[PDB]
C-alpha cells in the first residue's frame, strides 16, 4: 500500500463534476475545483486545470494527472511548512503517508491547526495523539475516513486500509 492507493481509497474516482462532503464542486480523485456555488465557475476552473473545453467531464488519465499533481503539491507543501516539516521528518514511512492524507484533504493550514496533536506525534505518543485528533470537526464530519487515518497514526501499519 502507498499514499496513492491510500488516497484513492479515501477519495474515490469520479469523472464527472460532483459535490464533495461539504457541498463543493470537485472532480477526479478528490480534486476541489471551487468553493463557489456556481457550476459554471466550476466548469471554468475545470477547463483551465485540464487545458481543454471539457464540459464537466474528464477522462481517467486526466483524473490521474490532477491526482499526481495534487499529491506532489501536498508533499511539497508539508516540506515548506515550518510547522509541518519537523513533524514529517520525525515520522516513519507509514505515518508520513497519514500526514500527507490529512494535508491533501484539509490543506496545510488546516493541519497546522492541530498544534497539540502535532506535538504529540512528534513525541511519539501515539495513543494520546489519536485521542486528541478525534476531538475535531474533521472527525465528527467524516468519521470513517478520519478513523482510518487516526488508526494509521496510532499503529504505524496499513491495517485500516486492508
Ligand atoms: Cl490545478
Ligand atoms: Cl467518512
Amino acid at each position: 500500500m502507498n499514499i496513492f492507493e491510500m488516497l484513492r481509497i479515501d477519495e474515490g474516482l469520479r469523472l464527472k463534476i460532483y459535490k464533495d462532503t461539504e457541498g463543493y464542486y470537485t472532480i477526479g480523485i478528490g480534486h476541489l475545483l471551487t468553493k463557489s456555488p456556481s457550476l459554471n465557475a466550476a466548469k471554468s476552473e475545470l477547463d483551465k486545470a485540464i487545458g481543454r473545453n471539457t464540459n464537466g467531464v474528464i477522462t481517467k488519465d486526466e483524473a490521474e494527472k490532477l491526482f499526481n499533481q495534487d499529491v506532489d503539491a501536498a508533499v511539497r507543501g508539508i516540506l515548506r511548512n515550518a510547522k509541518l516539516k519537523p513533524v514529517y521528518d520525525s515520522l516513519d514511512a507509514v505515518r508520513r503517508a497519514a500526514l500527507i492524507n490529512m494535508v491533501f484533504q484539509m490543506g496545510e493550514t488546516g493541519v497546522a491547526g492541530f498544534a497539540n496533536a502535532l506535538r504529540m506525534l512528534q513525541q511519539k505518543r501515539w495513543d494520546e495523539a489519536a485521542v486528541n485528533l478525534a476531538k475535531s470537526r474533521w472527525y465528527n464530519q467524516t468519521p470513517n475516513r478520519a478513523k482510518r487515518v487516526i488508526t494509521t497514526f496510532r499503529t504505524g501499519t496499513w491495517d485500516a486500509y486492508k
